[PDB]
């Protein structure tokens, strides 16, 4: 089965899940309302921003239900119920939202005829990343260690491709914009860099650790919440700030 | 009925949760994207919003029916006696497929014959779904003859719909700007790929596999619905955005 | 009591009821949104169109609850619960919506001073039709065959009156409009003609058939759904198309 | 209490479902009809929307109370011990009747005395409902004296309200266009027919019949509420539309 | 414990609570919609009017739940359940809404530089009134009669202060406005005078009466509903009427 | 755990119901007050609406948790075994405190450094709440050392936030009209009074009292949240209204 949890551990994970739910839905309303403030050519990017956090809001709402249904209160403790709580529900979120995360960045940036081509490759790359990752995630890290490693390696190839394209296609376009736009674009890269590495690490953790003890279960689940809120809601605020800065630069800010 | 492995139940549940999320995301897009395109293409986005709203609620219900048809016992998911209503999609299609045809006609240029053309497609789609329904609920083992016959009878209006869409979309490519032309070409390919997937899943259910067959049919129908409705609506929006940039009606 | 049903039969009726619910509510949103597109003198007719489908949406929502509450799952079967499922709940729908169906047609057509008089007679006719039909519907087709026939006959008199008025007041006004308006008005008559005959036939069926077997129960209930969706939602789309055509003819289409 | 036949329970339930549907339909009409009339008559339609919205929810509750007060046993509907709160309409009237008077005053031309006139009618309507409430909950058999007395005391502000409405509506007929005049004449007749129906139903409940009496009172009150609120609001809208076409403020 | 109630007594209190709920929420929608009709300098007062009735709507919704949960149906009777129904939940309503009631009156009236000072004193007075009243309300009228009286007396001091300020600050400003504004301002004072005295009387009743019998329980609870609807919803209508009259006087009525 | 008197349970429940009502009232104010101030200050009111909306729902949940953690027995409220999640506020603060800082920055004049300043405050607020959380769930009796340490570590970013707000608000007083200046002065005092209250309640929970301690912490946190969010948002609105009257953008 799984691990027994204290009220403190169960509450901590439940609260970080409720933190995630509130952050995604609140950011949704913010991005919906923020459309009126930026230039008209950057409003489609904010719509996609709202879409990302809306979907992750729905998915975290289900995860929160899944978490409370996998444990039951007995003798001042939370003991498993047999109902499964898995990380593979997250992939259903990622498969849709990660291609959308790339889309909103490209839409807020300048289109250079090939912008469609650059986006299409990244979307296809992100899809294959999650798609190849899924067989490895549902594989038993012990009884199926060969399959887990193979899919992880195959999944990492389009992953580094996305990271490479973002580094090379952003710096060549960072150095063409005002100082405020550069800082916003620069930090957005760091934001992607710091946060997106969490998911493969936890995948590699299950292969070489994690599940060992309740604290590991809490930490990983707390980590997913922090990573998702920053990679989706905070990331969407950066897209909004880039839209306002670029709208302020080309003179399209509503007056 | 049959017992499922933990993986099979999880997989079908996830594809159902994927479908719910895709519709919810597509709904918000079409509602908000209405403001971004020209004023004469917004009714097409209104119909797009309804299609995904209806299918979203219906997939929300399908997910409830799925989780209620199995129970976890001994590391397995065994049936509960509560039935899984697989015919619930066909009543959705009976409403949403006629609506999908409408949004394509509305996003295109209105002609004199547009009224007659739409009604014929809807009558075909109705007869298609109507003939398919006896075949869908037929037992693939004890009632294999009826499944094929209704499958065969249903494809006649099916191929009729595909022919009309191919011919009425190619005739409009050569009158529009290049960007509008590319979108219409890809839209034809998209309709063919997605609408052709459903006959395969019907033939998948017919032929035995066991639980893998159950997973495939539910996964296949779910993917088909998501691509034929939400991905399809994005093309309707993209056609609306291109035509709005061409006729100078883009709100920007 | 009543009949026992298979899962297939119960599901079929349940699905056609859910089809009806979705069609009525979806058409409501369509007609509400479609007001902006037609001329201002035809928008009141679309409001009445929305009202018809909204009411039928509410009534079919209750019918769906009534259907699931009249049967219970036992041994892979649906056996009655004793709770009644009757066609007389439909008359409460018809008594309000049928007068409204006539109203929206007259409002989309040209007012000719007497338009109030024509409408008032039809509304009074439709009311008496449903009102006279109700005593006959709740009468036992066997133990009370005299009362059933008498009310059916009395109900058919204002029915044919409505049909006569529609045929004579529409053709005299069809031949005064453009070709597209004529086709729309012509098909609307056929739509009324084909669909409205279903209700008396089922009334006459209960007198001389139906209730015999489960298949009859399914067919009649499936028929009501098909008839209601076409006589209310498809009919409202025809009213919308007439409004757009007439708005396009008199030059009032919003530009 | 008393047992009801299947027909009696069904009839009262249907008239309650008729009332719910009528209010829901009337609500959407007044909300949407606000946009169609002139800008100075829209607050009257706002109040119209509230009246039917409040009464719709209340009739939704009355229906729940009705179905919860009886149970199906032996081809009969026998009481459950759960009570049916027939006084729930009077607390509705205490709110909605003062609102109904307001929407009539708002749709008419505002004068200096309009403020005083409205307050007097509301005070009368309050006292009318207030005196009627002791009489409504009084037992028609063991407490027949109190029922009549409260009925008698309640009609004094009742006839006061009817007199004022007759006199303030006839004085405004002769200053308006012909179409506005006809509407005001019919509005007076409508108020008299509908407001007079309630005293009959109170006298119906007093005098015994048994279950037929129970059906009549509930059917009568339901019909009276539907005609005095939703049908009444359509006249308020019709007066608004006529005055908007007369003063040139029709949004068209 | 408490008293046993008949179905009639329980229904009466339940209905007057549902009357209060409907009146507060309905007035909320009225004040929200009524903003468009008055001058722009009086619209903030109507927002505060909506706030008062919205809060009292929420609080009466809870009181209605509290009432149904304090009694249970047994043998055609309503007997207590042990769950408490107290008047001290009302103070949580009053502590917020009474300062708001004064605010909306001052905002609809003319600001005379010191209007902030006058309002601040009244708000501080109203707060201390409810604050001093609370220790006395939760005191046992019999075992704690010294504390009940003392807090009641201390609570009455800012109460009469508010009444004095309203009488003196309104008449000096009534006699500066048109006749219609004077009548509206004059009746608003009478409205405050008649209704606001109910609360101390019921406080003094618990000290020297009430709780004796079920009829007293019904009357007091019925009284609170009548008092709250007139002191909040009817009072807000008077504020709306003053705003429309003053907007009509200074020529700011939307045309 | 500990049993509570009827008064203690009622008091904490009332302060929770007070908090719910205050947030609901504040939400409607900020939504409606958006229309009343100038167009460039409305995003700050949008964020104000979210803060109170989030905290309103969370206090609605806290009230449910509170009533579910005790049961009435023998004229007492005794624990039920169902736990009261007191850490649920800290996850609220983790979202709402960063939002509260934002609305202040948005209502003020935007400068070049405004971007950097906000991010530092949010990082501080995050670390503040993050370090406070281990201390909040620590047992005041068996784990008194950890409570103090996390309390001590949490105040470092706390005093950092207070210093920045004092210095960036005094620098903006002397560039604005007198009415704007007074509001900014009082806003500083308000932030200090309310933000300083939380450390006291943490020290209250640490030091024993018993149930009175439980009441104080819950009452203190509730009052602190209501004044630091709803009362704070009214000042944000008042600053918005004053600046709108100064720059001539008041919708009137
Ligand atoms: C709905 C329940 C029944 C289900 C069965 C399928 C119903 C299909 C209905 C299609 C409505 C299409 C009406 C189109 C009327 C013309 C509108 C139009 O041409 O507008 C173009 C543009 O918006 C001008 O600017
Ligand atoms: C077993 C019984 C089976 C019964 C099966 C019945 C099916 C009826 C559906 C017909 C399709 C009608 C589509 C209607 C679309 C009309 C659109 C229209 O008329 O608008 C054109 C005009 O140009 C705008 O101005
Ligand atoms: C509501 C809870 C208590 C129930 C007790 C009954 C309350 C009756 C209230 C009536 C409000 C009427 C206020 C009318 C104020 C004048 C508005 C007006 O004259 O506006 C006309 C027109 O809209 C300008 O263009
Ligand atoms: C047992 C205790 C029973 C107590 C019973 C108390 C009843 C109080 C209701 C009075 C009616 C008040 C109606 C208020 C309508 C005012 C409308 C108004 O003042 O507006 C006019 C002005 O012209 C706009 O500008
Ligand atoms: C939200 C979930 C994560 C929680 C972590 C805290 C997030 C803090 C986000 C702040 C958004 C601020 C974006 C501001 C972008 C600039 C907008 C602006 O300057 O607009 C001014 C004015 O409206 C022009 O007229
Ligand atoms: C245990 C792990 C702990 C991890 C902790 C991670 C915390 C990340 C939060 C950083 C604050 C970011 C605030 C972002 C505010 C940005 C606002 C902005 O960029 O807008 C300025 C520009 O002027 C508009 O045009
Ligand atoms: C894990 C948490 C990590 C910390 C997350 C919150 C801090 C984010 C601060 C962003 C300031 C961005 C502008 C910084 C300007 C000074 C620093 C700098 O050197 O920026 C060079 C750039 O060219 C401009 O001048
Ligand atoms: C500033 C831009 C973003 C900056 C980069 C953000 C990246 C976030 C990713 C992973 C953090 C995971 C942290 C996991 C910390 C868990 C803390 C915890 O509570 O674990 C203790 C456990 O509960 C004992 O039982
Ligand atoms: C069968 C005939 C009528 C029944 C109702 C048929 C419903 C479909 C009507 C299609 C229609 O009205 O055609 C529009 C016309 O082609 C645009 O000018
Ligand atoms: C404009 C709207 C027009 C809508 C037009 C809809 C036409 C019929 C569609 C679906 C019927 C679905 C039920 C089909 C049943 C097939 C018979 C069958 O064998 O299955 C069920 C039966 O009860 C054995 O148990
Ligand atoms: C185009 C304009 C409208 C055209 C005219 C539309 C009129 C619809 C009225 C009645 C149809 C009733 C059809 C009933 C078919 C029932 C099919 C069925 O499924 O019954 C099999 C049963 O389930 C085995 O057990
Ligand atoms: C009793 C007197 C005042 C108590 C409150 C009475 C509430 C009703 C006030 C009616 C009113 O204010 O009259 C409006 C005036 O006639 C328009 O000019
Ligand atoms: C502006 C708002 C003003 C509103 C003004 C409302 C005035 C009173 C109305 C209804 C009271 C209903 C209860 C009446 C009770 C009558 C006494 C009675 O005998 O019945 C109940 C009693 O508990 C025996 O059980
Ligand atoms: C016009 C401006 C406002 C005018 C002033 C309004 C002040 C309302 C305050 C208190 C009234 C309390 C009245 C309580 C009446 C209770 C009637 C009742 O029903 O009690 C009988 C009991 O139920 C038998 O068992
Ligand atoms: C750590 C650095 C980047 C990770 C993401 C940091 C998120 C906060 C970014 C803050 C920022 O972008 O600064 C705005 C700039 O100062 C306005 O010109
Ligand atoms: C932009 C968004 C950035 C958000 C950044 C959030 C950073 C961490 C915040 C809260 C963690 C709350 C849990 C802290 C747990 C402390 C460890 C502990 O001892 O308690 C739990 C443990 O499971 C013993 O049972
Ligand atoms: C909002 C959610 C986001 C940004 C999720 C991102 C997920 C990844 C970048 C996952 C990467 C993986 C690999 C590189 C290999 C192992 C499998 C994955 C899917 C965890
Ligand atoms: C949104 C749903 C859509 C677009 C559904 C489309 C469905 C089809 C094209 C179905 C076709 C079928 C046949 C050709 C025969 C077998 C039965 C069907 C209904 C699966
Ligand atoms: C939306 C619902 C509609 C259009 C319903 C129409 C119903 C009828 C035309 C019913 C007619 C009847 C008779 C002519 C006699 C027998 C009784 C009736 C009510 C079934
Ligand atoms: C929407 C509800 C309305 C218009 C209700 C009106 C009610 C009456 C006019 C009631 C009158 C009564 C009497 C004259 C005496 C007997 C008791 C009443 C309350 C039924
Ligand atoms: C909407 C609610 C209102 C206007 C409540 C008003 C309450 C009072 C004026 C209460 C006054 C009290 C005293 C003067 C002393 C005794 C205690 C009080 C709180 C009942
Ligand atoms: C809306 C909620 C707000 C503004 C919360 C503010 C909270 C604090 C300023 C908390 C400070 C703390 C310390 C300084 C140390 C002890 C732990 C805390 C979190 C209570």
């Amino acid at each position: 089965s799984a691990t027994t949890l204290t009220l403190q551990q169960f509450s901590t994970v439940y609260n970080m899940l409720s933190f995630a739910v509130a952050s995604m839905l609140g950011a949704f309303a913010f991005f919906v309302m923020g459309r009126k403030i930026v230039g008209p050519k950057y409003r489609l990017a904010l719509v996609v921003s709202s879409l990302v956090v809306l979907i992750a809001g729905y998915h975290y709402w289900r995860i929160m239900g899944s978490w409370t249904a996998a444990y039951a209160l007995k003798d001042g403790m939370y003991v498993p119920t047999g109902e499964p709580f898995n990380d593979a529900y997250r992939y259903v979120d990622w498969l849709l939202t990660v291609p959308l995360l790339l889309t909103e960045l490209v839409l807020v940036m300048k289109l250079k005829k090939e912008s469609g081509s650059v986006l299409a490759k990244l979307i296809l790359a992100a899809i294959a990343m999650i798609a190849l990752g899924y067989p490895g995630e549902i594989s038993n890290p012990e009884s199926q260690a060969g399959a887990r490693l193979m899919w992880g390696v195959l999944s990492t190839v389009p992953f580094l491709y996305i990271l490479y394209v973002l580094w090379v296609r952003l710096g060549d376009a960072i150095g063409e914009h005002p100082a405020k736009v550069q800082v916003l674009l620069k930090n957005t890269r760091y934001l992607i860099l710091l946060t997106w590495g969490f998911y493969p690490i936890v995948y590699a953790m299950g292969s070489y650790g994690w599940l060992g003890g309740a604290g590991s279960v809490v930490a990983v689940q707390v980590g997913y919440s922090i990573a998702d809120v920053t990679a989706k809601a905070l990331y969407g605020v950066m897209i909004f700030a880039i839209a306002y800065a670029k709208s302020e630069a080309d003179g399209s800010l509503p007056a």
